[PDB]
């Protein structure tokens, strides 16, 4: 309303549960800020490889969000957006209602398009998905099948995909298991499918040492692994598989049968969101400036994988650069202060920042880690690194994260660097 | 005097510079800052190696002191301390006159013990050093001599050293030099001596895999490497060895021809500073608390390799952990404060920090780097890196530093971490 602003959170994940305490924080009792999001619960996302191999439960990294931010004045909507309209600026609820924003901010993050490649969806067939704790759990469940009946695994990441060190994470962590339960010499082949042009692009065009240190690692794990590949269909337990060169002409077509498989699904933009008018590529991603205020909507500002980022390479096969936790937070942030300012007659002049990707991932008893910014090389940071500490930062971060989103954010998030006073 | 304190700073190195312009920007008109060096000039240490193989000129890297920090209000003595007087706080020069002090920040950096192993003293024999200007240009001069009449060279770090990855740095730029140069195949042998209990251990046992990383550097390059060494004496152009095993027993002694060496000397606490009754350890480091202010002398404080930090870790062979930059210029920044508080009734809190570790190494078109923290592991960060980048960081660095050196420093020095936003 006038003088008392509200504003409405698309998406309770990485970014928009932040963003909903940030928010208050900033805004205080004189205006209403409302988190609407799918789930009723929140969950740690860098968890669900371990989930999907059954080295982490659900309780654990997942928990109800309704109590927590209402504690803090925030209003808590556990309903899926179906419809904005961005012209009467209504949004409309699965259940039929409708509420109405000053401000929204868009944190809706991926769409998995399990639609570009036909079977693909874990519901239809052989090839899991681990992106979420829904998703995670079942492939767990098709993971102990697979122990009763042990058959040929395949593991990767589709064309399009953006995010591919989870896919790496799982093929490591799925043949220590298979070792640990003395079942990995029943496999008949164990092969990992990637869109990447080489091993550990990780569409990044690679960090540090990538390449050579995941191309040794599946080698030691007894992995076949092919690159430039994309997967036409999954059928009668079958990936049928499409190989390139560098002109994008096929050198090859296989078929793979899959008793058991988990391949990273490339990421649009969700429906709701991608189908306001004017508001997104083709892709549906957000189209934004950098302050994070859509091109289009004055009030309108979206964060996290839902926003729109220029490619800055086109491999031979279709990949994407990931978005991830460090460079979502300086967009939430961003975001927050600029809504404010608005709020208050200013523009708001933050920015997101230089473009970095930060990723960790855990083998259980050490880890690999990489951070490089900026985008385009030569960089200023690249660097990759592995060992025991890496695990053991990890799980450091994850139970902090998970803290923070239940006692609330009135900070900037990384001052995690008080570690050096 | 009275209510118009008098600063002394001692040493015009890479901490001492910092903070004669700290120390005048925290205190004001109101108080006296002089800075006492035994050069006139000040010189990028980090690129010394590179001057040692001719790869920089002594302009490039050193610049005379005095307008600069006079244009800032600072006094400039160029002249060496000789004797210090802590009772009566006189400070005695080497032309004789005196000069008293309220406070004294000691930055006197190393000694180098070249004493430690009679014959490696660079003017003595065959066994150079490229710790100083002075000591590159004449090892770059002995480098040449080695062209016109080639033989073996031998390079590496003796016995209680810290200072490891010049070492590595310097073998691997000869290497190439000597290639460059098509005279690589006429040196009948070139071998790399440590007193490390490994490749690659750096003094910190290790970083990220520059145990791997540099144990196939050495191995590419045709240069030969033991570990666990002792230099007893260099000699008749020769240098004879000891190695021994993990209970400091001999397993064999080496006489070595060397017609161009350079070993890396141990360091001690300088004359000067060392024979201040009660302040040093044995050493003659400086002992200081967390506030860097001397455990014997209110009114002294130190900053810099002439603190005295204790040993984590005892090797077969004795070796020190590395003091760097920017732990430094914490130390530096601990101190200025703290004085500060001191002559304003508070006392300062402030500290150095967490202990670490970082490195930068170029090799002509890449370098290597790496950063560690804290002291024992499991770190919290530990990493190595190398690359076309690494090169262009320290390229950048290096110019950075040095025009700051020119034109003064008023804030924290590392807000070098802009490049985020
Ligand atoms: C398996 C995996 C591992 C990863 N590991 C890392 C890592 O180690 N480090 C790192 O920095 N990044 C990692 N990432 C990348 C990244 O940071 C995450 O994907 C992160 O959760 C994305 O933040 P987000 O807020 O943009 O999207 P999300 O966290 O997916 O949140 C989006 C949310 O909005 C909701 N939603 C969607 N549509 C609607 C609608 N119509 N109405 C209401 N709500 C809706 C969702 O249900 C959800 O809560 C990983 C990603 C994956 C898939
Ligand atoms: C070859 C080499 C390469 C290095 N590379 C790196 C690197 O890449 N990164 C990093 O973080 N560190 C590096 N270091 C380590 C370190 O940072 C440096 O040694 C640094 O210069 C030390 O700072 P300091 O102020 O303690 O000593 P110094 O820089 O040596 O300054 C000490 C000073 O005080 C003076 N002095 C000594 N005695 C007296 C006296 N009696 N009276 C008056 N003045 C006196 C000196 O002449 C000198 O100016 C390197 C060191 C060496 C030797
Ligand atoms: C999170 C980013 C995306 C990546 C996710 C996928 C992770 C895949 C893991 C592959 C690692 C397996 O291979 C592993 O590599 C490291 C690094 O060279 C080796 O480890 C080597 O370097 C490390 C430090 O970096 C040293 O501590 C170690 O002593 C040395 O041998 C291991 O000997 C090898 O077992
Ligand atoms: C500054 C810290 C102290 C150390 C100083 C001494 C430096 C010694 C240099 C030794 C490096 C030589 O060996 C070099 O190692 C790197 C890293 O594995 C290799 O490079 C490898 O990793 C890098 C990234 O990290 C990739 O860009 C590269 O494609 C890959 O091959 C080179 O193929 C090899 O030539
Ligand atoms: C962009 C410049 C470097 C950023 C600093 C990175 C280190 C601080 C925490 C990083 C981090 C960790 C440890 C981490 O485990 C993790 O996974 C959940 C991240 O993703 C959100 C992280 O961003
Ligand atoms: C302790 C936690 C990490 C510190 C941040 C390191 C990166 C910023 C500059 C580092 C640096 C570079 C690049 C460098 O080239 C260099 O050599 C002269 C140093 O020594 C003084 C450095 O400290
Ligand atoms: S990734
Ligand atoms: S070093």
């Amino acid at each position: 309303m006038r003088g008392s602003a509200h504003v409405v959170i698309l998406g309770a994940g990485t970014g928009g549960m932040p963003a909903a305490y940030e928010m208050k924080e900033a805004l205080g009792s004189g205006h209403e800020v409302t988190l609407i999001s799918a789930n009723d619960y929140f969950q740690f996302v860098p968890s669900n490889p371990w989930v999907g191999v059954g080295w982490k439960e659900r309780d654990d990294i997942a928990f109800p969000i309704r109590h927590y931010v209402e504690r803090k004045g925030i209003h808590f909507i556990a309903q899926s957006a179906e419809q904005i309209d961005a012209e009467a600026q209504n949004i409309t609820l699965a259940d039929g209602n409708t509420v109405h924003y000053d401000y929204l901010m868009i944190a809706t993050g991926p769409k998995l398009a399990f639609e570009n490649v036909p079977g693909s969806d874990p519901h239809e067939g052989p090839v899991q998905s681990i992106c979420t704790v829904d998703h995670a759990e079942r492939a767990f469940a098709e993971y102990q099948a697979l122990l009763r009946e042990p058959g040929p695994i395949v593991i990767g990441a589709m064309a399009g995909a953006s995010c591919f060190g989870p896919a790496y994470e799982y093929a490591m962590i799925v043949a220590s298991d298979l070792k640990k339960r003395g079942m990995r010499d029943k496999i008949p082949s164990f092969t990992f499918i990637t869109s990447e042009p080489y091993i550990g692009h990780l569409g990044i065009q690679g960090v540090g040492d990538s390449k050579g240190i995941l191309t040794k690692g599946l080698k030691e794990e007894g992995i076949e692994a092919y690159t430039n590949c994309k997967v036409t269909k999954v059928e009668d337990n079958k990936m049928y598989v499409t190989q390139v060169d560098e002109k994008g002409e096929t050198i090859k077509e296989m078929v793979l049968p899959v008793k058991f498989g988990m391949m990273i699904p490339a990421f649009k933009g969700v429906p709701a969101v991608a189908g306001v008018e004017g508001l997104c590529n083709p892709g549906g991603f957000v189209l934004v400036d950098e302050h994070q205020r859509s091109k289009k909507y004055a009030n309108i500002f979206a964060a996290g994988i839902a926003i729109a980022i220029p490619p800055v390479e086109t491999t031979p096969v279709p990949t994407g650069a990931p978005k991830t936790g460090y460079m979502i937070e300086s967009m939430v942030s961003a975001a927050v202060h600029n809504i404010k300012a608005d709020l208050e007659g200013r523009k708001g002049e933050q920015t997101m920042g230089t473009w970095n990707a930060v990723c960790f991932a855990d083998m259980g008893d050490r880890g690999a880690a990489f951070i490089a910014l900026p985008q385009l090389k030569p960089r200023k940071v690249d660097v990759f690194a592995y060992g025991r500490w890496v695990h053991l930062a990890k799980v450091a971060f994850e139970k902090y994260f998970i803290r923070k989103m239940k006692m609330g954010v009135s900070e900037p998030f990384y001052e995690k660097v008080l570690f050096k006073m």
